[PDB]
């Protein structure tokens, strides 16, 4: 994925400490964190496999830190997250929250319409708006994305339009106070947890079973964004790599803590 890798370069370059600032924000607003995930995929419009895992990892982290969390997603994701007994948001309001994080959620475009990486208009109720309001209310917001059309990429629309195919049409306009860019959004999410762990002195990703979570949500019906099929994978990449990255993170964390 040349495009996003260039965007990361451009971004990290001038926003060198973005993951760190993001993690400070996280660690300072755990009272009541709202986690939004779920990215429908045209044409079937079924929620993708990338996103819910990160959302879960963060959720488990907020609790381990003595905070409360709720997830706001689509039907299918709720179904797939059930086995993990996650607290769902019932008719959420910006004001009710301490922090609102987004892991791979469609972000409104300059059109005012939603688009897939292939530029197919996403047609489903958006989970977009609460972030706009949260912005106006000055409520702490964190967005994690890996393609330029997600919630929070509004902060670097220029980079997106400048390197990502279909940029002008696809790039989201929605901004977030802090933004994590990654090759795969769940990874960025694991980065947040990883960085937070280091700052706190405990490995919050300790028992994360990447394979067990992806196979799980996959069985429930969450598809793979690229193959658009029911494969135990994420963004067209097999578990082997995803496991390799989660193992590395866990390692970097123990290296700092101990
Ligand atoms: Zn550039
Ligand atoms: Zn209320
Ligand atoms: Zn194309
Ligand atoms: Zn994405
Ligand atoms: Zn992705
Ligand atoms: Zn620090
Ligand atoms: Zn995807």
């Amino acid at each position: 994925n040349r495009g996003v890798l260039k965007v990361y370069l451009d971004y990290r370059r001038k926003n060198f400490n973005f993951l760190h600032n993001s993690t400070k924000m996280f660690l300072d607003n755990l009272e009541r964190v709202l986690i939004v995930t779920g990215f429908p995929i045209p044409p079937m419009m079924v929620a993708e496999t990338d996103g819910p895992p990160g959302a879960l990892a963060i959720y488990r982290a907020v609790e381990m830190l003595g905070g409360k969390a709720e997830i706001l997603t689509y039907s299918e994701v709720e179904k797939a997250l059930e086995p993990f007994g996650v607290s769902l948001a019932r008719t959420p309001e910006p004001e009710d929250y301490s922090l609102i994080i987004s892991v791979e959620t469609p972000g409104r475009a300059a059109d005012g319409r939603y688009y897939s990486m292939s530029a197919l208009e996403i047609k489903r109720d958006p989970l977009d708006g609460i972030f706009l309001k949260a912005r106006a209310l000055g409520i702490p917001t964190i967005g994690v994305g890996d393609g330029g059309n997600e919630i929070g990429m509004g902060k670097i629309r220029e980079l997106v339009v400048g390197h990502v195919p279909h940029g002008e049409k696809i790039a989201s306009v929605v901004e977030t106070d802090e933004l994590i860019v990654s090759a795969v959004s769940n990874w960025g999410a694991y980065g947040l947890v990883a960085q937070a762990s280091i700052e706190v002195g405990r490995n919050l990703l300790e028992g994360w079973d990447e394979r067990r979570v992806i196979e799980a949500i996959s069985s429930a019906g969450l598809i793979d964004g690229v193959s658009k099929t029911l494969a135990p994978s994420v963004d067209g990449i097999r578990l082997m790599v995803h496991e390799g990255i989660v193992e590395l993170l866990k390692a970097v964390v123990d290296e700092a803590i101990l």
